């Protein structure tokens, strides 16, 4: 269906997605290599293509706008919102600009770290950090993330267990009761779907409104990054 | 950080994490971009190599990671809501690839697609699950509904497509509640994957990755489709 100079290029391993509207009376064709998103464009003659990066006037790099809209983008927004309709416990002003997701277990050593490395930005107002609890790492993680769940303000109650490093005491119910059971149990599969098994497992936002992701303790640029430096 | 990678995340990288690789190296995944990066520190400790690990048997080691912790996830909760939705079945049951699509009765290129996959269709290596809905002529909603609404849908649609949408259909006296669901629920999920030019066709690599074709496929695409 392609013309030949396009056919061309897929024989270097691009599979085509799509064709979409060029500038200048080019006609575009949007494709993947190795799932990255790759662009072509037919020339006006209709004889030659041309596989790259397409800038404007303003320096943007329109291939790339391209790629994210319309690969990467609906899948983060989804994700996105499955996470903000979870029970999430919310660390730091509810109107906070920066919004970051996290998958975390009271037996988690690194999650308490990461959790040190924010107090700057969240006791600022800058950050909130909204955790996903789950209980996974240890035999007792669903029955001490179900305890701080049942607390009468879990989110103070999950502040208090990072904060001291997980000696905070709790009362330990005789078991995890259904709503419980039910926050736990979505919250997995949130964290299932998302991929990352390790934890803390950070979900954040790019100025591109791309989802991206970071696991395990964050270096310094990765947390500048998360936290909307 | 160790200096040798650190100098690799001052060349725009950002690191997602670390990970174990073979010989007493450690590996760092991270992004370029929009792309995919490893980076493995040497035993020394005092370099860092950025590119792609292959090993004896010519396995692109990076790819499958990048393709496992980047990319298959994305794909999978997008790919269940499809499951999960009220699709006609086009093939056999237990045929092993899965191919979802998105189509209106007054699709042109949707019967096109149609015709080109009855091979594998009929083979029992593919299955096409509809997922309908009505949008493109003002008769669509009331078209996609009779068809929905008759004694065998999954059967009524093959022999609509086959017919080029020439097959008569029992109208009905209006679009059901049930059936008005199934349209206003389909076209929600199509609108969040982002395609609205049809057929908007998703399956899943090898890779176990989530991939789409928007309009009538070429001929590589389709065998890619197919699980050629």
């Amino acid at each position: 269906e392609l013309p030949a100079p396009v056919k061309a290029i897929e024989k270097q391993g691009i599979t085509i997605i799509k064709t979409f509207d060029a500038p200048g009376g080019m006609k575009g064709y949007l494709g993947k290599y190795q799932d990255m998103g790759v662009t072509i464009y037919l020339t006006p003659d209709g004889k030659h293509a041309i596989s790259g990066y397409m800038y404007n006037e303003k320096g943007e790099n329109l291939s790339n706008t391209l790629i994210e809209k319309e690969i990467y983008a609906p899948a983060g927004r989804e994700m996105w919102q499955r996470m903000e309709q979870s029970h999430w416990l919310l660390d730091g002003k509810k109107d906070a600009p920066v919004i970051v997701y996290v998958f975390a277990d009271p037996f988690c050593g690194p999650c308490k770290q990461f959790w040190q490395q924010a107090r700057p930005w969240v006791d600022s107002g800058k950050v909130q950090l909204r955790t996903l609890l789950v209980g996974v790492i240890k035999p007792e993680s669903p029955a001490t993330a179900a305890a701080i769940l049942a607390s009468k303000d879990p989110a103070k109650t999950w502040q208090q267990y990072e904060a001291s490093g997980g000696k905070l005491k709790l009362n330990v119910p005789a078991n995890v009761s259904t709503e419980q059971m039910k926050v736990l149990s979505d919250n997995e599969k949130l964290m299932d779907d998302l991929g990352a098994n390790v934890m803390p497992a950070i979900y954040y936002m790019s100025k591109e409104n791309t989802l991206q992701q970071a696991v395990g303790l964050p270096d310094q640029k990765t947390l500048n990054i998360i936290m909307g430096n």
